[PDB]
């Protein structure tokens, strides 16, 4: 059998190159259905140049949910419905993907897929979460979250979904991102935050140059021997206030790549609490139907100009 890769042969340049694909084998064959665009997946569509250079030709997407269209070893049967998990260190646009048995999730009989696509982000959220132990975390608890964006919004649903009597704080830059977060207790800007404000465990969901600004608020307002979890990627140094980690006693997190365990757990989720789907569909920004190149190039530049939410790929290759 014949697989047609699309690679990213050049920033802002697709192209299709083939490989051969063993019905026969200990995989299971995907063919993707739904999948949404990474800030990781953009930073190669656009723009060090050696690094660019080195996995000069690659396949792009991570993020993603299929149907089983092969399975030789007689675990799935045929048009299960699938959430596609990658590798913890090849990408997902292509006619088919292989995985392993246990790189594949499946899904409830009705769902919406097109939501359920970037579920990674649901993972990596959750993986953060666990990193409290939970026998340290009641809904007695109080929770900030600094970040207006996907991350913030998918750690502010699942704090609530799963501390429902806890205490949840957000905050962020715009008015537009912050109206999103409803079921917050209450909701500021990083511009004006009130003396006296206080919270035990917070979560960083800013990256970039702005995680060095997140961090250090979050060291000042956190009450004394309070834990963060770090999941903003800085891809840089970042300032850290350490004389007030140290006469405060926090306890810093990092959180990063999730295993399937977690793909699992959300999954079940997804099954126990409803709510989730639907809150998680208010990030469902815009969709496209991918037919050729140029409908990849369309749907990366709109992704580009995006303000709020996930940009999701109908596959129809
Ligand atoms: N740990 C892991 O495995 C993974 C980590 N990530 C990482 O998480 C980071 C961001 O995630 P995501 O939410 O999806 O990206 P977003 O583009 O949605 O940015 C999140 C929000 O934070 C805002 N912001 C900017 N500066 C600050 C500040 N100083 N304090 C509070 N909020 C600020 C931004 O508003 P504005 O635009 O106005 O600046 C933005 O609205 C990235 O670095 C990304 O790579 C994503 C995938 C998995």
């Amino acid at each position: 059998m014949i697989n047609q890769v699309y690679q990213l042969v050049a920033p802002r340049q697709f192209e299709v190159t083939y490989n051969n694909v063993d019905i026969y084998s200990d995989y299971v064959i995907v063919r993707p259905l739904y999948m949404s665009i990474c800030a990781a997946d953009q930073r190669y569509y656009t723009g060090d140049e050696n690094v660019l250079s080195q996995k000069l030709p690659m396949s792009l997407i991570h993020e993603g949910v299929g149907e089983v269209v092969f399975d030789s070893k007689g675990v799935f049967n045929k048009g299960t419905k699938v959430v596609m998990v990658p590798n913890t260190p090849d990408g997902f646009m292509q006619d088919f993907v292989l995985l392993n048995h246990d790189r594949a999730v499946p899904l409830p009989d009705d769902i919406d897929l097109s939501i359920i696509s970037y579920t990674e982000l649901v993972t990596v959220s959750l993986h953060a979460i666990r990193r409290f132990e939970k026998k340290s975390i009641s809904n007695k608890n109080t929770f900030g979250i600094w970040g207006d964006g996907n991350l913030g919004y998918i750690t502010a649903i699942l704090l609530r979904k799963l501390y429902p009597e806890s205490k949840i704080y957000v905050f962020g830059k715009t008015d537009y991102k912050l109206s999103h977060f409803s079921f917050v207790d209450d909701v500021f800007f990083i511009n004006k935050i009130p003396e006296g404000l206080t919270f035990d465990h917070a979560f960083e969901c800013v990256g970039g140059r702005g995680s060095q600004s997140a961090i250090n608020q979050m060291i000042d307002y956190i009450s004394p021997e309070g834990s963060i979890a770090l999941l903003g990627v800085s891809e840089f140094p970042v300032e850290v206030n350490t004389r007030l980690v140290l006469e405060k006693g926090l306890t810093l997190i990092g959180s990063s790549r999730s295993g399937s365990k977690d793909f699992q757990d959300v999954v079940d989720l997804y099954i126990q609490y409803p709510d989730i789907v639907d809150k998680l569909a208010l990030l469902k920004g815009q969709e496209f139907e991918i037919a050729t190149i140029n409908d990849l190039t369309e749907a990366f530049e709109a992704d580009l100009s995006t303000s709020w939410g996930k940009t999701v790929l109908k596959w129809i290759m």
